[PDB]
């Protein structure tokens, strides 16, 4: 029973976390093999309304870098830059490097955040990439470099390195190829979050978990076809539906089709009335179909 | 910015999880030093029905215990029962045993759950102890023995060992001294759940966090005396507030007093009804004042 936004265990990722310092900057890096990865703004000036990374790199001294894993200092061999990241060759292999890949997360997808400060993990929590390519994180100053990832068995799948905070307080990172998510800039300017929509396919996922837990009071007696819901969605701040059938298992075990849930969704936005749905905004899109199926039955999506 | 129900990093605890098998039956155990601690229904009848634990115990053989830390089977030298736990002595001292301690949590306090299956960590998430000594967790079959803990500056503070799920989906565990939270029984017996009530203290903490984060639609134009609130609260499944102190810093920074928040809580109770507070269900009481101060300012108590 139960449904929790959870993280997967952080042990394997905690071992790769390092403290990178340069000039007036300190943040967190990822140490994999003999390369250390961190946000390039570690080499910026903290006082300019603007960062000239080209300048900053041109005039860089390797002996101004302070990088550590625990109390052990790693020696800087040299630096390369890619997108919003530095890739720092160091003189030591991290023996604790797990098997890993890189992936860029798509909107509506979940992953873990390991929130780091001074090169060590402080908290771990699950998030979901929003349609405006931000996440609703929890971060205070010094968090830059905090990694996001999923663990697929197996392999650590890195998807996020924490870069900045928008004016609304939601946050943005880059993938590990250095591409900023949503096209934002790694500049100290206060940038702005664009319009987002509840990710409908995840709302559906959430409803099924709720039925399965005996949350029923919201359940509509009526039903509504998929595209006719879609035309309502695009002008009601909710995303359209494409994955027809990742709900087959759920629909079958509840005997509640998708159209019925779509009807319930439409009813639920116009608000109430009653209260709880396990919790949970009543209408959250933080849970993917994969997640829900897993906490319901413990199975590879 | 941001507020997230998170977990502390689980690395130090993951290396203490083991598979505990008597026969026959299977669950998770905690391997500290040369002791394995696990729930005692591991020896109990494979589910039909009630457990005469003295009978089960008198008849027990140590070699009917297979205990695997991942790959290695541990060898059982002896066993002692404490409340609803078994403490099993083994051949070897868990090399990675952290500095630890036991503590029993009070209703309305938060801690971490490390959800284990087959003797190893699969998920981690933060919870808060409800006033009827249960927690709203996320477990499915195989989860018994999953530890709950707080990490206080290096020291792992063990406060919870998962024992059972009630008819409601509530979860019940014992402290690491074998004491069943809330007086429940580690029995396959039909069992009832006490009446709970939201911790107003925690709700306040949350609402103050919302303000600090510039979520301010929900905020009342009105005040209500603390006394008057307390009268209403006991008819509406909310705890009374009797100490104002722990909100001074927050009232300071926002300029907004608790009596104004109290009026807001009443108003939100008769629902709201359009959309989120920091991502949640208008209200939640899963956050303490300490939790909130911590994620806002990175500072304790």
């Amino acid at each position: 029973a139960g449904l929790r936004k959870m993280a997967q265990p952080s042990g394997v990722v905690e071992k790769c976390i390092v403290r990178v310092c340069y000039g007036n900057m300190a943040l967190n890096g990822l140490w994999l093999g003999d390369t250390v990865i961190c946000p390039r703004h570690v080499i910026a000036s903290s006082t300019t309304s603007t960062i000239d990374y080209d300048y900053a790199l041109s005039v860089l001294r390797l002996h101004n870098f302070s990088i550590s894993s625990g109390n052990v200092f790693l020696g800087v061999v040299g630096v390369t830059m890619r997108g919003a990241l530095l890739q720092i060759k160091v003189n030591q292999n991290n023996v604790h490097t797990p098997k890993y890949t890189y992936r860029t997360v798509r909107p509506g997808e979940s992953f873990n955040i390991l929130a780091c400060y001074d090169g060590s993990a402080a908290g771990v929590y699950g998030v979901n990439m929003r349609s405006n390519y931000t996440i609703r994180g929890s971060f205070i100053n010094g968090a830059c470099g905090s990694p996001g990832y999923n663990i697929n068995n197996g392999t650590v799948e890195f998807c996020y390195l924490h870069q900045l905070e928008l004016g609304s307080g939601c946050h943005v990172g880059s993938d590990l190829d250095g591409v900023m998510y949503g096209g934002y800039e790694d500049q100290p300017t206060l940038q702005v979050e664009g319009a987002s929509s509840l990710f409908t396919e995840n709302v559906l996922a959430f409803l099924y978990a709720a039925l399965i837990n005996g949350s029923t009071w919201w359940l509509s007696s009526s039903r509504i076809a998929v595209d006719r819901f879609n035309e309502w969605a695009v002008h009601n701040g909710m995303t359209t539906v494409v994955n027809t059938d990742c709900f087959s298992i759920l629909a079958a075990k509840t005997g509640v089709d998708v159209q019925r849930l779509l009807a319930s969704i439409q009813s639920l936005h116009k608000n109430f009335g009653g209260k709880q749905i396990l919790g949970y905004t009543s209408l959250t899109d933080e849970f993917t179909t994969g997640e829900v199926i897993r906490q319901m039955y413990g199975v590879n999506l």
